[PDB]
């Protein structure tokens, strides 16, 4: 059904998020302290990573898939806000992102945002 189809093709994407070139910096929230940036939180306010959006995907948390899309966006907003343009992270970051969007498109995920859209509208 509708809400099953464009679950299953979130879990698709957030898993090939994890498996891209470095991806792994973005699958679980930043440990402050392990990490060396203690400031981390007094900068990023609304924090996110790939296994909270998977952990949302399982456990039924998102009702429209613009909110997946969000969720997605705000991992790569905040990368861009605490590092440096031009750091490895902040390259990373802007690479999975660019990488996101494309599959959004190759994959029909932004046909069920149009859908939905239009439902809620
Ligand atoms: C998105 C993001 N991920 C990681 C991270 C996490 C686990 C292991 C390794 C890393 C790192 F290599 F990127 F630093 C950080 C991060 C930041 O925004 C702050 C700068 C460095 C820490
Ligand atoms: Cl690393």
């Amino acid at each position: 059904s509708f809400n099953k189809q464009w679950y299953l093709l979130a879990n698709q994407i957030i898993q090939s998020l994890s498996k891209y070139e470095g991806g792994h910096i973005f699958e679980k929230l930043v440990d402050a302290k392990k990490q060396n940036c203690p400031d981390y939180y007094d900068v990023i306010k609304n924090p996110m990573s790939f296994s909270c959006v998977k952990t949302k995907l399982k456990k039924g948390q998102y009702g429209l898939p613009t909110e997946f899309i969000k969720d997605v966006q705000l991992i790569f907003d905040n990368c861009s806000l605490y590092n440096t343009s031009g750091s490895l992270v902040a390259i990373t970051g802007k690479n999975i992102e660019a990488y996101f969007n494309n599959q959004l498109i190759v994959t029909g995920y932004n046909n069920f945002v149009t859908k939905a859209n239009t439902i809620n509208e």
